[PDB]
């Protein structure tokens, strides 16, 4: 009835009021009762009330194993059962308990995240040792695939993704869209945490757009990813130019900061040209476009010390930079196309920006709804990125 908000708040004095004048067997359907979603004991355990839990399991161990709607970072998170709400928040005596009246560690949310990887996100050690010492298994992934390997990684929780590594975690492990646990280092910057699953081997490997960790990592901007990888013997001599190249465009286009375009640029251009043997010029794009000026990548050297003063051009070079390394299916490309349309219409150039809007439209109809006009006027639950 209202014993609901009761145990959801841990007044137990005032539950034991009402079981006290109740039924030895209708005490029963009142705490298996689904009240807005939530058993009473799904939020004993979401809010860390041991002993309204142990109370509560006393009387009627029925509900262990139901799940319901509970709340974190103000939205609502459907079909977790007890266990996983007493993880997700750190609740380890909690956690404790349950699993001491035989909750099930196995047992997920809708969308197939286990206790383990709620206790993962949040960066839970304590947790995470004792579901995984408790039988938990460590490669249920989420319905994206993702692991609780990718999301410790992804979240920066070194000393959990080392427990889980020697554990036997599989560090190899793909999702559906083909992110691995070194893609998530990429994203995060995450430098000790990418050096430790190279000491297991971890392969580098494009995901399904095409990148590889190190391409990830000049994406979302991370240069001491890149710098590390572009080291690495397992990146060949074009693939550290394509990276560098494209995390100068990242300078150009998110970071604004064209001094450092520039020396990223000249890092990639010197490499073309280090061997006179073998030079690397750039590829030719099928025709001229017209929301980029018709511009062309600089070839050479001497092209590239002009650049600083026309900070226009290099804004073009970036565009073209994007468009022939990630393509016009990767997210970001259109992304960046509408962003510079933008910075040209705040500047008084709306047939630049008008161009620009009406190729980034065409790109994306001739071949992430979450980046349309109206949508970034109006997150992570899509990318499979959730608790």
């Amino acid at each position: 009835t209202a014993v609901f908000n009761a145990a959801r708040d841990g007044k137990l004095r005032l539950l034991t009021k009402l079981l006290a004048s109740k039924s030895k067997e209708e005490v029963s359907s009142l705490i298996s009762e689904k009240t807005n979603g939530a058993t009473p004991l799904l939020m004993a355990a979401r809010y860390g009330h041991l002993d309204m839990v142990e109370f509560l399991l006393e009387q009627c161990s029925a509900s262990i194993e139901v799940g319901g709607s509970v709340n974190f970072d103000g939205e609502t998170i459907e079909g977790a059962p007890p266990l996983w709400a007493a993880s997700a928040a750190g609740h380890l005596k909690v956690v404790q308990s349950l699993l001491n009246h035989g909750a099930s560690v196995n047992n997920t949310t809708l969308t197939n995240s286990t206790p383990l990887r709620a206790a993962c996100f949040d960066g839970h050690l304590e947790i995470v040792k004792y579901l995984v010492e408790h039988k938990a298994d460590l490669e249920v992934s989420n319905r994206h695939g993702h692991t609780c390997l990718m999301i410790s990684c992804y979240k920066g929780h070194k000393e959990i993704a080392q427990y889980l590594l020697e554990k036997g975690a599989d560090v190899n492990r793909k999702s559906v869209k083909g992110n691995t646990a070194l893609h998530d280092c990429a994203e995060s910057g995450s430098l000790d945490i990418m050096k430790m699953l190279l000491m297991y081997c971890a392969k580098m490997e494009k995901d399904g757009y095409g990148m590889t960790p190190l391409l990830s990592a000049s994406v979302t901007g991370h240069t001491n990813i890149v710098d590390f990888l572009t080291h690495h013997a397992q990146t060949s001599k074009t693939e550290r130019i394509n990276a560098l190249e494209l995390l100068g465009a990242t300078f150009v286009d998110k970071k604004r900061d064209l001094l450092g375009a520039l020396k990223y640029w000249k890092k990639a251009m010197n490499m073309r040209y280090s061997d006179r043997t073998n030079i690397i010029s750039k590829p030719v794009p099928q025709t001229l476009i017209m929301a980029y000026d018709y511009a062309k990548e600089v070839n050479s050297a001497e092209e590239l010390e002009g650049l600083i003063a026309d900070p226009d051009e290099m804004r073009m070079q970036a565009l073209l930079i994007r468009e022939r390394i990630l393509g016009p299916s990767h997210p970001d490309t259109s992304y960046y196309i509408r962003y510079r349309g933008a910075v040209y219409a705040d500047s008084g150039n709306f047939k630049r920006c008008i161009n620009l809007w009406k190729y980034a439209l065409d790109m994306q109809q001739s071949n992430s709804s979450l980046l349309s006009f109206a949508e970034l006027f109006g997150k992570r639950l899509l990318l499979g990125l959730d608790r």
